[PDB]
């Protein structure tokens, strides 16, 4: 199960240089400031970290683009789609302690822009509404005040879920993209 951590992440700065090795240096010092912090404060802080980077879309969807990106790669880019975002706000919250079984990568529909639309979706226990931890929106938001998205489906490094329509727990490695990232991360 891949691991980002803030030794991994010091010696990948020094391999790179100026606002690269900036942003891999920040991001470290981010997850050594948020260790033992109230889990909400961990939450916000990644979201809002997160949050600054640069924002992708195809250019002729106006959606996310097709290849999902690694944390490290997101850093070395400057940013990503939204998929992207999610993705390292994931295991950066799994990194400062935030228990993974909480935390689930979120594909759902928006409403509103016409458009599929990730986000990270926390789970304070398995059974309550999940807050929204999203790219085009600051706050972080219960699923019902976000009637805007309609989950598809969710997963994390353990398990994949469908969205109601408790469920089977899929293999992650089934999702295909999600797989190779993971491996790429080892």
């Amino acid at each position: 199960a891949p691991l980002i951590s803030v030794e991994k992440i010091q010696k990948l700065a020094q391999s790179y240089q100026g606002d690269t090795r900036k942003r891999f240096t920040a991001w470290g010092n981010l997850i050594d400031s948020l260790k033992k912090k109230p889990v909400k404060i961990q939450l916000e802080k990644v979201n809002s970290f997160f949050n600054q980077f640069n924002y992708e879309t195809d250019p002729i969807t106006g959606a996310s683009d097709d290849y999902w990106k690694s944390p490290v790669e997101f850093i070395v880019d400057g940013g990503g789609d939204c998929e992207d975002f999610a993705i390292i706000k994931y295991f950066t919250l799994v990194a400062v302690g935030v228990p993974s079984d909480q935390l689930r990568i979120t594909y759902a529909a928006s409403l509103t822009l016409n458009q599929a639309h990730m986000v990270l979706s926390f789970y304070p226990t398995p059974e309550s509404e999940p807050l929204i931890l999203d790219s085009l929106e600051s706050k972080i938001l219960k699923a019902s005040a976000r009637p805007d998205l309609k989950p598809v489906y969710s997963f994390n490094a353990e398990g994949l879920w469908l969205a109601k329509t408790s469920s089977l727990m899929g293999d992650s490695k089934s999702l295909g993209k999600w797989d190779a990232l993971m491996k790429r991360m080892e």
